[PDB]
């Protein structure tokens, strides 16, 4: 009941989002209801910039370099910021997005390798680290979904 499984075998709850391929690139999947959010990863919340508000449009060339994503290339207000418009040098069009947004690739355990969502609601409480509620063990987890305790799946994160 509910949940999406993708890859071949691996299950996710409804609104818990995940790394996949689509091809030669790695694309962005979330369980939510009956249909996987799938779409790139890259690219967040835009605001401001030469797009007024809009989406970007990747890769986007600068400088002389191509960049897959936001940069802080030339910025220096602490954002980075992104090109709306596949040809840069044409449209000239960009947006600042917001602390290059934020995506946890925890697993083990129950979360098979789950995009953790940071934050991560806990027994009501708004957590945004790797919280080891109850761990007391060399090793830190979050919450695959905005509301842990709420979603009961949990996931271990990166150790490098
Ligand atoms: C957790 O934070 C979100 C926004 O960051 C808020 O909407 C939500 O109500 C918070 N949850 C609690 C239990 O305070």
């Amino acid at each position: 009941y509910g949940h999406c499984v993708t890859d071949s075998g691996v299950v996710y709850s409804v609104g818990m989002q995940w790394l996949k391929t689509q091809g030669n690139k790695q694309m962005l999947c979330t369980c939510l209801g009956n249909g996987v959010s799938c779409q790139e990863t890259a690219v967040t919340q835009t605001y401001g910039g030469n797009s007024n508000g809009e989406p970007c449009v990747l890769p986007f060339t600068y400088n002389g370099r191509t960049f897959y994503s936001c940069t802080t290339e030339g910025r220096q207000d602490g954002h980075l910021w992104c090109s709306t418009t596949s040809n840069y040098e044409q449209d000239q069009k960009y947006s600042f997005c917001t602390d290059h947004t934020v995506l946890v690739q925890t697993r083990g355990g129950n979360s098979n390798g789950a995009l953790c969502h940071f934050p991560f609601l806990y027994n009501n409480h708004n957590y945004t680290d790797c919280t080891s509620e109850g761990r007391r063990d060399n090793m830190k987890w979050c919450g695959t979904t905005q509301n842990y305790d709420a979603d009961q799946k949990f996931g271990f994160c990166p150790m490098a």
